[PDB]
């Protein structure tokens, strides 16, 4: 599924990401745009041989099982393929564990490099939330 900006903002708000661990909704929407282009089916190989899955590009090195990432964990106890569904529940549940783990949203490279230290509220302008 390819979400619209305001359509995904609404989905994320309904799943409890607005202000989760202090990260306003725009942070999550900005992260999702640059991670997945709002595409639930996005997959991208990392240099380390891990892959990032879905709307929030959750990494197989630590969070999900894709059966081809040596020495990896599955801390969200989910197959990585379950993070590609049109329903964002599983990705949000996993993202809440990631962002709770001490480093906050710095876990997301695109958030650190493209959203952090920017006006992220722009990402939810015009949206019915
Ligand atoms: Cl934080
Ligand atoms: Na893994
Ligand atoms: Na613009």
């Amino acid at each position: 599924k390819v979400f619209g900006r305001c359509e995904l903002a609404a989905a994320m708000k309904r799943h409890g990401l607005d202000n989760y661990r202090g990260y306003s909704l725009g942070n999550w929407v900005c992260a999702a745009k640059f991670e997945s282009n709002f595409n639930t089916q996005a997959t991208n190989r990392n240099t380390d041989g891990s892959t990032d899955y879905g709307i929030l590009q959750i990494n197989s090195r630590w969070w999900c099982n894709d059966g081809r990432t040596p020495g990896s964990r599955n801390l969200c106890n989910i197959p990585c393929s379950a993070l590609l569904s049109s329903d964002i529940t599983a990705s949000v549940n996993c993202a809440k564990k990631i962002v709770s783990d001490g480093n906050g949203m710095n876990a997301w490279v695109a958030w650190r490099n493209r959203c952090k230290g920017t006006d992220v509220q722009a990402w939810i302008r015009g949206c019915r939330l």
